[PDB]
């Protein structure tokens, strides 16, 4: 955990405050679009649509998802140790239901894969959406880390 | 199978001069990319425990250049013969023994790495970012062609 909490803190620490603003700016933005597109693509592999069946836990999932989102990429170093003790919580919840580990990285692949375009076609300069997306990828994958080995 | 179509267009929906770039960067850099890789994943003590002895030291990171040569410089007649690849290196590591936790920890460092070195590139920033993406999911659709293997 102090070897985790570290790395993530420094992730925030190393990330330029503009570009951590403009992370947080993209995230509340789409958080809604990048949850409900995630849901429906997760939803199409038959592996997953298992798990995401009926209407309550969608709404839940969704709501959740965006969440998610909007914490990790509007990550601050005060953040850093409650957001693991997040992803443990959720790794519980995978793990109570029963959902298998390469399932859920299958998520966090699609979730990185849609969050590239909305950062694409921002606003900002091709030099400020390289931080961003950097930031946001580093940060998603420090997340799962600590999900996965949870 | 809808691995290879996913790698498929992948590599058909990146732009030539950016794969190709992408490509430059690899070979230029996999030598750095693969020791730094060693550093860092050796640090982890259940990640230290498989690589204690220099001559595995040597071929992981012989193995680890190729691999990265191979994944960013990908062509798409190259996709099926990458995703044999993924399966043979998926054999080893299940050989020896290695978790999949600590495999998928290797694949966040190297997505990690790999950035400085693009980005102290000659390249424009708007290049960079499109290099930087085609490397990412090309290393994202390969952990997940691994893993399940
Ligand atoms: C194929 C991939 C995934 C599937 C099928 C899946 C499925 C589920 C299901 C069924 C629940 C229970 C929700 C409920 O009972 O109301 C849940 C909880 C949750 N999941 Fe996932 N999940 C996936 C991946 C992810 C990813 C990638 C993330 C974040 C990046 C995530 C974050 C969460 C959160 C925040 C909750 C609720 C936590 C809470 O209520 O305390 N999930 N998931
Ligand atoms: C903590 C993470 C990892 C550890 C500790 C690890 C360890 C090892 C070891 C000990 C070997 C065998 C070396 C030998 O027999 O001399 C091996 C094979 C190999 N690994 Fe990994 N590995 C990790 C993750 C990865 C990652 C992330 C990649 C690629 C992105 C990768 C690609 C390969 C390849 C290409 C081979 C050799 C394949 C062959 O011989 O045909 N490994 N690994």
């Amino acid at each position: 955990f102090k070897r985790m909490k570290d790395e993530w803190t420094g992730l925030v620490e190393q990330a330029d405050p503009p570009i951590r603003a403009k992370a947080a700016e993209i995230a509340v933005a789409h958080a809604h679009y990048l949850s409900i597109e995630f849901y429906r693509i997760v939803r199409i592999d038959p592996h997953a649509e298992e798990f995401l069946s009926n209407e309550q836990v969608e709404r839940q999932l969704k709501s959740a998802m965006e969440r998610w989102i909007i914490n990790v990429l509007s990550a601050q170093v005060d953040d850093v140790e409650r957001l693991i003790q997040i992803q443990h919580t959720v790794a519980e919840v995978h793990a109570r239901i029963g959902i298998p580990v390469e399932i859920v990285e299958m998520g966090f692949r699609v979730l990185k894969k849609i969050l590239y375009p909305v950062i694409f076609s921002s606003d900002y300069s091709a030099a400020e959406k390289l931080q961003v997306y950097h930031f946001s990828i580093n940060s998603i994958d420090i997340a799962m880390e600590v999900m996965t080995r949870a």
